[PDB]
């Protein structure tokens, strides 16, 4: 189905089927611990998929997704293309946005430490929320080298990572009207997902059991260790493997 979602006329609701529609898009290997294992490996033509996101004041962009790790590659607003400076979006380029009239290629790949750098500001100081999606939204619909590595931060955590955890999807979708600085909670869950999902495979393998222990940050701002699928983490919050 096209996956889009529209900020005018927003609700926490209709936030929440945007995500729960980007990631029924994603391809399962299988489940885990009823969670969706992503495929590890697709050829290209399978693994892509689009997301369109329209700001209030009706202007669109198209975002392209890596299927395999819900990793942001690019976006598209209007008849130009832009993809992040690494190898996976170099590779999504031949397959999605092909008949962009203009391309280019953004000068950073989409890895946090490098747009952080590239922003000159880290995510925990870096407004979320519906009205922060729309003002990044406009800013990469227009955009601007010097502003686009903090809207791409915006955007990315507002689509890869609601889709990966819904504690995050719920967060960013209660703030319809107001935006609001990410707790370290929700920086913690973004750092650990490729920690975690390995954690909770490797427990698959060793009778629902972690081989390492993965420290976390809750809402309450403290540090809590997770070490089997017993926990809250795994059974009531992360989406996607
Ligand atoms: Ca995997």
């Amino acid at each position: 189905m096209d996956v889009s979602f529209r900020l005018s006329g927003a609700t926490s609701s209709s936030y929440g089927v945007f995500i729960s529609n980007l990631r029924k898009a994603l391809p399962n290997e299988r489940k885990l611990y009823d969670i969706p294992l992503l495929r590890s490996s697709l050829p290209g033509s399978q693994r892509y998929a689009l997301i369109h996101l329209t700001n209030y004041a009706d202007e669109t962009i198209s975002v392209a997704i890596d299927v395999t790790n819900v990793y942001i590659m690019g976006y598209r607003a209007g008849d130009t293309s832009y993809f992040f400076n690494e190898a996976s979006a170099t590779e999504a380029a031949k397959y999605v946005f092909k008949d962009a009239m203009r391309k280019v290629t953004l000068p950073y790949s989409g890895n946090y430490e490098r747009l952080q750098t590239a922003a000159g500001k880290i995510r925990e100081n870096i407004p979320l929320g519906l009205p922060a999606l729309d003002s990044a939204i406009t800013t990469l619909f227009y955009y601007n080298a010097n502003s686009a590595a903090s809207a791409l931060m915006v955007l990315i955590q507002s689509t890869s990572e609601a889709a990966r955890y819904k504690f995050i999807e719920q967060q960013i979708g209660k703030r319809v009207d107001k935006t609001f600085l990410p707790s370290l909670a929700i920086i913690s869950l973004e750092n650990s997902w490729s920690a975690l999902s390995k954690q909770i495979q490797i427990a698959s393998t060793n009778n629902g059991q972690f081989e390492s222990p993965v420290v976390l940050i809750n809402a309450q701002n403290q540090r809590v260790t997770i070490t089997n699928v017993d926990a809250g983490v795994v059974t009531s919050n992360i989406a996607l493997l």
